[PDB]
């Protein structure tokens, strides 16, 4: 099951979402259980992974990953909420581009053996699950990169909410890999 375009659905019990601007080279493959693998290069913009839909406030995610990025790429819990429309990330690892760059710092949170700095950014007239919109992005960026472990979402959501970053109703919630004008390979197994 190799994707040929942006797509969503459920595979082996796990929701999957793959979004691509169709550029560059990419092969996103749905694999056994909660696993997926992706190989990419060129000048593409994409993000995809496996997880759940809808996401929940207290989900405890356990994942493993063989992550090998080259350029601007992220390995992170990724999802959206509506009312308000929010795109959020719990960055476990990243490439050459630090998501915190020029972002508004909103404190930090210690959870699952790690420490994460919190940030808020904004996307204007950008693609979203509701079409072209202007919305905020919330971030939890690990101070030390890792490619496997447990992520207690309640600790991140509560840290954001308390910092004044409101969350809406949950849309999807996945362990995603993202890339922008980058290359690499990744095999991620959720659950
Ligand atoms: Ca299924």
């Amino acid at each position: 099951q190799t994707l040929t375009s942006s797509a969503t659905g459920t595979h082996n019990g796990y929701y999957y979402s793959f979004w691509t601007d169709g550029q560059g080279n990419i092969r996103f493959n749905l694999e056994s259980g909660g696993q997926y693998s992706v190989t990419w290069s060129g000048n593409g913009n994409w993000v995809g992974g496996k997880g759940w839909n809808p996401g929940t406030d207290n989900r405890v995610i356990n994942y493993t990953a063989d992550y090998r990025p080259n350029g601007n790429s992220y390995l992170a819990v990724y999802g959206w909420t509506r009312n308000p429309l929010i795109e959020y990330y719990v960055v476990e690892s990243f490439g050459t581009y630090d998501p915190s760059t020029g972002a508004t710092r909103m404190g930090s949170v210690t959870t699952d053996g790690g420490t994460y700095n919190i940030y808020r950014t904004q996307r204007v007239n950008a693609p979203s699950i509701e079409g072209t919109k202007t919305f905020y992005q919330y971030w939890s960026v690990r101070t030390s990169k890792r490619t496997g472990g447990t992520v207690t979402m309640a600790n991140h959501f509560n840290a954001w909410r308390q910092a004044g970053l409101q969350l809406g109703s949950h849309d999807y919630q996945i362990v995603a890999t993202e890339g922008y004008y980058s290359s690499g390979s990744a095999t991620v197994n959720v659950g």
